[PDB]
């Protein structure tokens, strides 16, 4: 039986680091793992196409969705059927936070599109590394994709993630990303222990 | 005002030929015209890429849709705002025909996706060059697939009869071109 886990948060939150550490932990326990990420896990060329000038938010979401559709069908679902713990650094939630709450695309449309794109595949758990957007922005420069975009954009993203976590409190594990790195890794692993076992 | 026209049908139906005939005819009259096409009219790199190993139909449609979203916003709407006749060789109907009726993706989903992608922009007329696959294949995935696509096109046309001008694409090119011009005549300017 596979297990689908995701990690989410602003760039700089630590989700990338924690995704890697979790993979390495499970590998040390003899468990097969697939460590992946969006965007690019399905169609790597979408990472390039996402640097098109003045790209509409709609087309941006649809390109992310095409990538995610391949990601689910070619990478994630086969890994799960193979019994792996498939860990994605970003999944659907990132599109809802960034393109929904961030860019203002209507959420019902985002979800109508995602319904087939994902085949309804949802993570068993999702680790949200939460922290203030001012704090995120100081840790690391933004993706080339997200320049111009100001503090208020990132606030809407941060709050959107938190609204997603409120609606799906069983799925979302919200962690304070200003805790020490070891403490976040400890908490992630504590959440996973009864599942892996 | 501007005028949005599309051409549709199987590859090898004469759709591209007629698209070009129509543009040339409008240029000969001194009528501003923009000839474009899908896929590639919005994001050319979607065309190049498209050739990806065993690409899911869902992902394919989503990529077409990203292309189509940029096409409508950056190319077609400005053209129409300039008072041009904008002619697209393929538009939404192609994705509905091929991905929907052909590959079996659910039609209501396809249209949910399209509603924002196209901002609701529909062609004033859509010339469907209808013919059997065998005739199309003669000129340029099984036969059964192409039949499903052809029949889907006819189902679209029956649902939207005012918009679809169904033409028998086995007729001589000139007779088709003359027909297309006759359908257009009262719309200009
Ligand atoms: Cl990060
Ligand atoms: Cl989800
Ligand atoms: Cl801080
Ligand atoms: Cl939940
Ligand atoms: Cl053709
Ligand atoms: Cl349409
Ligand atoms: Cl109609
Ligand atoms: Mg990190
Ligand atoms: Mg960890
Ligand atoms: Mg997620
Ligand atoms: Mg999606
Ligand atoms: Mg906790
Ligand atoms: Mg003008
Ligand atoms: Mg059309
Ligand atoms: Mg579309
Ligand atoms: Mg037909
Ligand atoms: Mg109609």
């Amino acid at each position: 039986p596979g297990l689908f886990l995701t990690l989410e948060g602003l760039d700089g939150s630590g989700k990338t680091t924690q995704a890697r550490r979790l993979a390495a932990f499970l590998e040390a326990q003899g468990r097969p793992v697939l460590l992946t990420r969006e965007p690019g896990g399905g169609l790597p060329e979408v990472r390039s196409l996402l640097l098109t000038q003045e790209l509409s938010p709609e087309a941006e979401y649809l390109l992310f969705s095409a990538d995610r559709a391949e990601h689910v069908r070619k990478v994630i679902l086969p890994g799960l059927a193979a019994g792996k713990v498939v860990i994605s650094d970003r999944y659907l939630d990132s599109s809802l936070a960034y393109q929904g709450y961030g860019r203002g695309l209507p959420l019902p449309w985002l979800r109508e599109v995602a319904r087939e794109a994902t085949r309804g595949l949802k993570p068993r758990l999702t680790f949200l590394l939460d922290l203030p957007p001012e704090a995120a922005l100081r840790r690391v420069r933004r993706p080339d994709r997200l320049e111009g975009l100001g503090l208020e954009f990132f606030r809407r993203v941060r709050e959107g993630y938190l609204a997603l976590a409120r609606a799906e409190p069983g799925r979302f594990v919200v962690l304070d990303a200003t805790l020490p790195e070891e403490e976040i890794a400890r908490a992630i692993q504590a959440h996973l222990r009864p599942l892996l076992p």
